[PDB]
């Protein structure tokens, strides 16, 4: 049996991440949404696309949960859009979507995109009941496209050259790693050293990867960024899929790593047939391991006010 | 230098033709629009998303047409969605949009998106000067894919082993040939006879393909299709810029072929470095023949209700 | 867990088989052979490849059989080259592969290539014990690949839309149906009637396609071909491993289609994860099947010399 | 108009590179050698296995300098294996390949594999009198690429998330830099203090890198690895067709960087449109100069040594 990708959402994400799915030809894809249509009239416009580029892939668009049965892997979005009260709605999103995933596809690799993330995918874990190294958040991933793209552009250099490390989430919980981030394995702050660029312009494109789904926003006016954000979720469903073993920056349930317990945070991680195979742990100095801790204080009252909301976490 | 590629409309296609053409590695691109901030955010956002598959070009959105200087492929889809009021509309845009290829891509190869495809794709030559053998519409294209897509169900066989004869444009204009549609080379009539399908459910097939655009339409609610209607126009110009040779039903400026000059028809032809190439003219049958002619005649009165909005065009 | 794919002879097919195998990530490559070093080397270079394009597979060499256990697919070259006694060498060759893939790959899809490949796969099947429905020889997607080509130069259109129908072997026992052949569905009967070409000129494409393996092995002198037969097996494990119901002319066990029942015959084939899924029986006029039964004779005749050698096969 | 590779030399590297230019959709592709039948064999060989993956690129075989005109990438292997009279009849081999570049393709980028490498390009550099910038040497990439697959082993993590640091040539002329090799942007010498590897098993992979290609050798016996090696050139080639400017480590001329003039020596390269762009200099500690002083000198004797056999490069 080919492998089966169910999409929670077929919004612009969604969309994207079945056109994605089918050009890559990962497998059969459903996507599920609320909305009556939508999921069915995305899935066969790519359906009716794919004689084109010659990939052999159904797609089914579905109102109902019992069309994810026995996917390998789910990719959510269901949600509403930020037009503090995104946390009680989205909450609400989560527990639908884990009851359904229990039901269906307890077997599932769960990538997390819904917002605020380290938040809705813990709560997605614990409403869904799946193993925690099954359940991942994607935002890593999306900030260090970015901050690359940046680089690339820094240096006029290939895209497949530049590495960057990146914890945490997004904007000001972000924590990059310059020591760990390089262009052809020569680490930033040597760059800075050779004349590549400056420290402050590489403080800029630091500060532009912070405010980067911002920027988008700003640009858009309508909506959010979806191309970068799907393509980042594909890569963490197709390293699953694949058993790559890629070492990613996914939000992950930490158990002692960088002394936090029960909680999602971002870490880089090995992504393998056995979803999270590993948290990879390094050290972090004070102004690191102070912004760290920032985030997960951020996250810890976002969970605590979902415990409010929902008790049963 | 790598190809360039410009696409004149930042919308669902657009951003799709966009995406496509990074993942594809067909070149750079320019995201073209009126509206500000839109072509600039979809051109990012996927520029931003290029680490993760590794592909290396340029996203640029713009506002002004200079930015479109040199592109090798021109990609139309911009218009205003149906909410003959259309035509006017849209006529005055294929105006804009041929007045910038004029001026800054004068050497592009152009495809033209732009509804009511038939008659934007024959005023967008006019308007532009292009040769008329490098000024396309998609068309023939997503028809064929639709209708290969429905057949692979039907059949459950792969979608590559589908192959179909589309003449004509979308809808009551759609002059699909099943004698020269193929299962691995067994064209469909013999299918029928072999037991693979019905005569019915062919007949159904043709209809749903003429139907197509607004059965999505009817499922989406808020807008049309985009995915195959991109990923149509993607492989034309792929073709082009790889000097293909593939075969495409595209519609395409007759000069002579099935008794028609001076006129865009969809017409099978073959796409290489110099745009259309060769015009595949068959033998039609007295019924095939009257269908062809009907869907000619009113893509003429189109252009004729065209002329009258638009005098230059005559 | 990654699927995995045996390669039973690691010699210029072998390698080819696996490096597209790596190329096209479809899973854990295990290369075997008798001779030590050489699977073992190839291997070790493909791997040590993979870092550039970034493909993630084990590429394993083997002398010993265990290392083809739990194989989704088995890939089998082995055999000496003609340097009727080559019938018997290579028959004692497929003994030994059949034991070592009911033993250790009891559910693998099996592709032979060894020659003479009609009887090869036939004896194949047999002394492996699996459902012959997962025992395929790769023979017609050859013919066919070097058929669409020279076709696609003749016309000077792309490959893709070239589309030719075959059924039996090589050489003398190909049975080529140009009237099910295409060129975007147009057959090469009308393509002939358009002026596209001449009869003359595709009849000798037809030849040509006939004798195309020793076309190459006259001018290699010292080999066979090797890139287009590996390219063509490696479509078929795709077609399994992707669950992709192509349509392929593959050497396939016979029951009742075209009056043959116990023998493998060249015939389109829809392949799926199941293997052999639907075996096309289509119309044959009297002249092409007195063609076909001419073909499935010679086809038995080999056969009955292969019980002759080995009378366990009766 | 396509690209148009060259490939001087149809041995086992040669047809890998067509055949990987084949699958990658780089351009046509002409494979020339002084073996009449080879190149005319596997090139069509190859362009019979086009029509399955759908590629469209013509292949020729020839043994007529005159067919590689015009090539924007020419890439050579021509020259005969190691069985210092080595040195004498492969430079003789440059010679005539430099004679057939200079008059056919006077702006192709170069990329020389034939061996002694870091002597053949230089040698090949001065005879075909093409700008330096265009012409370089496949090597690191080749010892990055195995460096990298062993990493990646010892590691358990994707080969896309090692990245390699390598100055100098192959053997004992590598200069490796653990310092600027990475898992994930973390450097060796930081995943030995954490535990992940020893200093041990790192020395003893560096060594198994150095030993390579002498260990592929040692396995197939009868000839040494050509798919790495061809992966390598590829992607060199690649990245000045898609002026992707990867960062590459490629044999090329200094004019001043780590104090060398007149000299081709490996070293981490940008690699776009205009070929060697940016050749990239590190500050080196004291041991790491007198490792790459060492391996410079020991490539300069090797350039003497060639001055003395052909005069004409002094
Ligand atoms: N409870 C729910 N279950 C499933 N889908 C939902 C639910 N609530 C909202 N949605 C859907 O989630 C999608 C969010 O899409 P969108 O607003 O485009 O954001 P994104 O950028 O994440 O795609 C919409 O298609 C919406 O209908
Ligand atoms: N005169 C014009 N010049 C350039 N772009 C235009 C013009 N008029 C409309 N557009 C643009 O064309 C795009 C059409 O996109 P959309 O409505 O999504 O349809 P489609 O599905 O064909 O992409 C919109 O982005 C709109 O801003
Ligand atoms: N009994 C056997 N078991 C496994 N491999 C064998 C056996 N006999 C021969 N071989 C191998 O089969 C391979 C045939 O390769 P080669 O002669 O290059 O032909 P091809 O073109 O079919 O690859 C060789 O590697 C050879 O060692
Ligand atoms: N003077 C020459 N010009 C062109 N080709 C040559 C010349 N001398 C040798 N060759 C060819 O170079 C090729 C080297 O191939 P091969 O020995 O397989 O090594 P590699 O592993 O580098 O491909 C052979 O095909 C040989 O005929």
């Amino acid at each position: 049996a080919r492998n089966k990708i169910a999409l929670i959402g077929s919004g612009m994400i969604g969309g994207t991440l079945a056109h994605l799915a089918g050009l890559k030809e990962l497998g059969d894809v459903v996507l599920f949404d609320i909305a009556e249509g939508t999921p069915q009239g995305k899935g066969l416009d790519i359906a009716e696309s794919s004689p084109v580029d010659g990939f052999d892939a159904k797609f089914t668009g579905a109102n109902d949960y019992a069309a994810i049965e026995g996917a390998d892997v789910v990719i959510v979005t269901a949600g509403v859009p930020r037009k503090d009260d995104l946390l009680g709605i989205n909450l609400k999103v989560m527990e639908q979507v884990g009851a359904g995933i229990k039901k269906y596809a307890p077997e599932a690799f769960v990538i997390c995109i819904t917002n605020p993330l380290d938040a809705m995918v813990w709560a997605l874990q614990k409403f869904s009941g799946l193993p925690a190294h099954k359940v991942v958040g994607m935002a890593g991933v999306l900030d260090s496209a970015r901050f690359r793209y940046f680089l690339s552009e820094e240096f006029n250099v290939s895209v497949e050259d530049v590495t960057v490390f990146v914890l945490g989430g997004h904007g000001d919980s972000m924590v990059p790693l310059a020591r760990y981030s390089t262009v052809a394995g020569i680490p930033l702050p040597d760059l800075v050293k050779m004349g590549w660029t400056s420290q402050d312009k590489l403080d800029k494109i630091i500060q532009r990867t912070r405010d980067g789904g911002a920027e988008i926003v700003g640009l858009l006016k309508t909506g959010s960024a979806f191309y970068a954000p799907a393509a980042s979720a594909i890569q963490m469903a197709e390293s699953y899929l694949k058993d790559k073993k890629r070492v990613l920056p996914v939000a992950a349930q930490l158990s002692g790593q960088y002394g936090v317990k029960d909680m999602y945070v971002g870490v880089p991680t090995v992504i393998g047939a056995n979803g999270v195979e590993r948290i990879i742990e390094i050290d972090l100095d004070k102004d690191e391991k102070a912004q760290f801790d920032k985030s997960v204080a951020s996250v810890a009252g976002l969970c605590e006010a979902c415990i409010g909301i929902a008790p049963s976490l």
